[PDB]
């Protein structure tokens, strides 16, 4: 159970609540609760005293010059939900909305937001009950409009607000009746407390980072399989090389490779600096093998940097104005700008493209007899069935997906419109669509990694057959990559045996079904993910 | 003075040597000098014993399958200079080439490259004598070809090598004569020791990072001028706001802006928390002022991350193979792949475009009476000459430059050709052209920042006039921005005066001349750079 | 000789005047010359009568709300030169500036601009005398600022204007003195007549289109060399194939390749339709040969479309307001927006990157023995000197240039700033920087094509040798590609000979010198350009 108010949330915390339905509860720490209440009292007294506060006793953004009376102060926040009910396009994944709610709640616990504890708690109840508001993919320039949908569902403002109640679509007032809750009415500032901020884009981004850390670990395993299938050397990953060029990510990737290849019987074992003289001539490994740590270093380091930045944002107070009860003051600031998210997700998409292109080049070596060091063309299985073309179709599909991934590696934060919202929002982060685009990259990268996994699994079977009599690669692989191999072969439903490789005749499988099954297992955190669990 | 190989080099160190002609010397540490010699010993014995070593007793890259005898091993390295080099197209700044020679020599001191000390010393001599080999902008997929022009010049291989000898173009053999040096012939491995590696792209990147750090400080100062001109508040930068979203770069940007604005007579001083008129009523600032530290944060942190990555690359051993004397072995590795440089410069150009775009929307506020809070249209000075249009042309020029900077913020590392060099280099970093594009970005950004300074300086004069009798902003400005303001007007040669603003009639200056003077001063590290020295 | 305004100007016409110094003269057509005078008459009466006309009796752009009297109307135009111009940063090729003055003068002959004939004649005098005003590369969001440097120079406004007087830098007033001309002062509207419009960006674009058409022809010739070197078939270009997919550009590319390859002794001549060995068995060509006309088609048609669009822009009236003498009226319109240029150059740069990428994969086939069908590795000439590595360095340099060209194939028109010039210019074309980026693209492409020519020439020599006794490819080549081959080797100064290929030892040339010579020749319209003259 994740406790919200007392500690810092991690990306892993957010993914557990978001995807695994881990329960959540608000802290009962007495000072935190008091800070929450103090914040509301300050706002209550300011409104009554006719203190002028943008968005609380006056209008919003470019219409903040519009005066709002005390009698209309609550109605201002309520109406904020209505004129923001303007989303468009497809729905977010529920897991992203759950993440959004968890972050919104966390942000309120700091007590600078002036929102009722009963309203914070409503997010805890939705999360634990399995109620997820629908939220559209269009509407935020980086999260008013997405958040208004969460807000209107929480307070049950109107039947046009829809929720998913454990797989059941229904309207929000109906959901409140089932939970035995009452409709809520927003008090001054509460609308801004719910809707001003970065919770959705950061929630999306958090899940993207989690998914990409996992996909990177799996990618490392694929490369390890590729290297073993190509009969490449492990000399490339020797600590002496990387200690003298000590980028943290290069160091890490090289050292992870040593572990991944340790006790393999398929690599050239040359860590003593000397050629093994076991095949018919001396081979040098191409750059995609030799320069693998240098290439992945900045990606590994970048993802780690994004993860650090996204975790600050997770634990940030992001609405506005901010209430300082210690000095009885409020400040008109800008924490609702999700610039670390916009730029971070630009970087992430770019990194995913770089990962994919490197993997596709490995596949090009495996598939091509000129470069595969003895592997059959296109990793053909049954040689006596001449019509067999092996994994030729699977490569083309790989070739169709990677460039799309580099395409999404283009940036969007730099294309923000400077005329936005009556020229009030003349900079903005484009963080929201940047995050949804990242979700798209990650989803596509999951299919891509599935394909790469299939190539590596076939390939080590065929290499094993070259080295030994037979096709069961389990004995021959390094123990670390044996777990992944076996996990893939389990998920796909094709057991390793000494007499057949993973793929034998083109006739005997739909490769598409194997792609879908591996992808689904990666996304679910199945045995493939668990196989590479130790690569942090 | 800068001692090469007993201490890590910083980016400041590199810029001092490259730009300011700081003297350089090789360490006399007895241990270091033995490492350098032991490395040569190992190699020249390995070759004499007929060990197979790629690139040393064998051909290069895709032609590593070609065996090279004991007797041709030396000529192998000499010929590498001929086919490699002399593949080049257009021409790079001498300071970048000086940076490269410093980096190359620095990497050799580690004692793993198997290169003669007198070859290393020749880079020291060239640096202190001011002999700079000509290097072309095309030829490296990320430094064989660039480094070979340096190598051919150092050893005085042929008259077709041009150097710049403190201003004098010469052929290299002639430069050697005047320095009283003999030509050198490369021994086995020494060609690779000179031409394998990331020294030139990293040399370029290092100067770019240094310049971009300077421009970020100046940009901070420009924003501080803009805010004062616009009668903005300092409330947005209150630490209560930023402590509750504690990204390091955001915290830093807000704190710096507090310092930059302290004791200004031109800002609305609302750090109390409460409002009221010295203008309209209540005034709400637009996002480009209010969300400034949120926006600059990831740019600041990003430049800092690149800085840290480039300093590691600066102090790395990047040639190949690497000689490990303690275990008497060579390793065929890949430290010549400068992925941190190709990706880092992709990020740098992207950050610079975001800085420029933000500055440009401040210029839009300043120029437009709807948004300037009482400044004249286009920062017009003499309103009585009605044909005056003020800084309208200056704005258009700004508007033409900023989009070009976001254009250069496109990435190039992801567009690497997988068929490079006989399909041997099937991944590569594009780090060299990434770095020269960054240089182009930085150079354009110096022009842009010049314009933005001109806008800020004019504007505070006009705001001062609105407020007081006069046009001399020096007394009204925060002391921090007064330093910058005076420095700018010192450079353009237009003295502050209580009777006239910086720009009075359109008649009286070529603004093009002011831009050029301010840019030159920024490039030379002049008084404008010295005014913002405080900003780390 | 080129007569300005009684005939449409073509892109050939523009290049002849800009590059070859062709003499120019204004039409003496009595009707045209009356139109020009009637236009001035209308305007100078309208002003004298106090008509409100934007930019004529009122301020400019966002300051059009400022009224300008009869008495200051002339000074209004003179001052436009001062605030506009003199907003500029870095410097453009004289030929582009000559193109601009031709275009500007050409637009005035239509008689709708209200500008004095002696002002128009001054562009004629400058062109024929070889006086070229200095113009900077920054300042236009797509030509006020560039055109104002031309204007100030033409009228001799101030010594701060520099011109190039056939090689001599001068101030403009001094150039006027030597030409025996008086300074001019602008009359109402004449400033706009000179500085409103798309003449400079279109002048640049025109030279780019001309150069790109040349390089496309040369590229066709390079492919024809590549195909012959690779022992490719001409079957792929059979009209039965292309008639059944009849895109004009594809039809054209296939037919041209048939001509380029006719009577070659180096291709497999399979236009019959049936196969067989003069090699392996049956040989299938890869897509870069087989799909060549399908690939080049849209590039060819695209360049042709741009050509047609630019010629309309060339012959357009682009200033404002436009005087319609027949109805005695002015129209406030928008012909100064050069969207066809900003978008056309976006497309051009994109096409050029696609041409380069295609050429680069041919170079990969040539360099690699797995794919070259029997050519030596890296097109090595003297195989007995084992330290020779042939064109390996040349390939790497090619590999560094091509990705930069696809990089410049990114677009800039979509990145226009909507806040430009007091929010008056809330759309703009970015046409000027689009065009200067195209110039940068074209210039880099000339270097790239040089490399590709060097590869093709070497390769056919080596293929000829495989086939016959000797290295002289002249007899074996199709007559069409023999012209190109000889032209290239004339330029680099290495005569075909039966005993030695173009490149024998790495020892014996600086390949950098060959690239530079071939590029210079391509730029100057030399023998290499004349060899491919036949390709329309
Ligand atoms: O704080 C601001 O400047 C904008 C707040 C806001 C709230 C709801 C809609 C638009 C803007
Ligand atoms: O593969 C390598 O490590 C060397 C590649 C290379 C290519 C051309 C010249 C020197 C080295
Ligand atoms: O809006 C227009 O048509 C003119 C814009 C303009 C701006 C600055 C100088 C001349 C014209």
């Amino acid at each position: 159970n994740v406790i919200i108010g007392n500690q810092k949330l991690t990306i892993n915390d957010v993914a557990r609540v978001a995807r695994n339905g881990t329960l959540v509860s608000l802290t009962n720490n007495t000072d935190i609760l008091q800070g929450i209440q103090a914040s509301c009292d300050y706002i209550n007294n300011a409104v009554e005293s006719g203190e002028p506060i943008f968005g609380v006793t006056s209008g919003f953004g470019g219409m903040a010059n519009v005066a709002i009376s005390r009698e209309q102060a609550s109605e201002l926040q309520t109406n904020l939900v209505w004129f923001l009910k303007t989303g468009a396009g497809n729905k977010l994944p529920l897991a992203d909305v759950r993440a959004a709610m968890l972050l919104r709640a966390n942000s309120h616990m700091r007590g600078a937001s002036g929102i009722r504890l009963e309203l914070i708690k409503r997010m805890e109840i939705f999360l634990n009950a399995g109620v997820t508001p629908y939220v559209y993919e269009f509407g935020s320039i980086g999260d008013l409009v997405p958040l208004s949908y969460i807000t209107g569902s929480l307070i049950g403002l109107d039947p046009s607000f829809k929720v998913d109640f454990n797989g059941k679509e229904m309207d929000a007032p109906t959901a409140l009746r089932q939970l035995n809750l009452s409709p809520l009415t927003l008090l001054p500032k509460e609308g801004l407390a719910m809707m001003n901020g970065t919770s959705v884009m950061t929630g999306i981004a958090a899940n993207c980072v989690y998914d990409t850390q996992i996909l990177t670990a799996i990618a490392m395993g694929v490369h390890a399989l590729d290297i073993q299938a190509l009969n490449g050397t492990n000399q490339s990953f020797h600590p002496f090389i990387h200690n003298s060029k000590p980028h943290p990510g290069q160091l890490w990737a090289a050292d992870q490779m040593i572990s991944l290849l340790a006790n393999s019987q398929l690599v050239r074992d040359e860590l003593d600096g000397k050629h093994d003289y076991r095949d018919h001539e001396l081979i040098q490994d191409r750059y995609s093998l030799r320069c693998l740590p240098q290439y992945l270093g900045p990606i590994v380091d970048g993802i780690s940097q994004i993860a650090k930045q996204i975790e600050i944002e997770i634990n940030s107070v992001t609405d506005n104005p901010l209430i300082d009860v210690d000095n009885q003051a409020s400040y008109h600031g800008g924490n609702f700008l999700g610039q670390y998210v916009g730029m971070g997700m630009d970087h992430l998409r770019y990194y995913i493209g770089l990962l994919a292109k490197h993997l596709d080049v490995q596949i090009a070596l495996l598939a091509s007899p000129e470069f595969s060091n003895g592997l059959p063309p296109s990793l053909l299985g049954n040689r006596e069935r001449k019509v067999n073309m092996g994994l030729k179709g699977l490569q083309i599909c790989g070739n169709s997906i990677m460039p799309l991934l580099t395409f999404y590696g283009n940036s969007i934060a730099d294309r923000f419109p400077t005329h936005a919202e009556q020229f009030n929002q003349n900079i903005n982060s484009q963080g929201y669509t940047s995050a949804t685009l990242a979700r798209r990259s990650v989803d596509i990268f999951q299919n891509y990694v599935a394909i790469a996994l299939m190539f590596g699994v076939q390939a080590v079977d065929l290499r094993t057959y070259k080295k030994t009599g037979h096709y069961d690669a389990r004995a021959s692989l390094s123990p670390a990559t044996e777990r992944l191999y076996s996990a893939v072969r389990h998920v796909v439903g094709q057991k390793p045996t000494s007499d057949r490789p993973y793929i034998w005749n083109d006739n005997e499988q739909g490769l598409d079904e194997h792609i879908a099954r591996i992808s689904a297992d990666i996304a679910a955190g199945g045995v493939i993910v668990q196989a590479v669990q130790d690569i942090l």
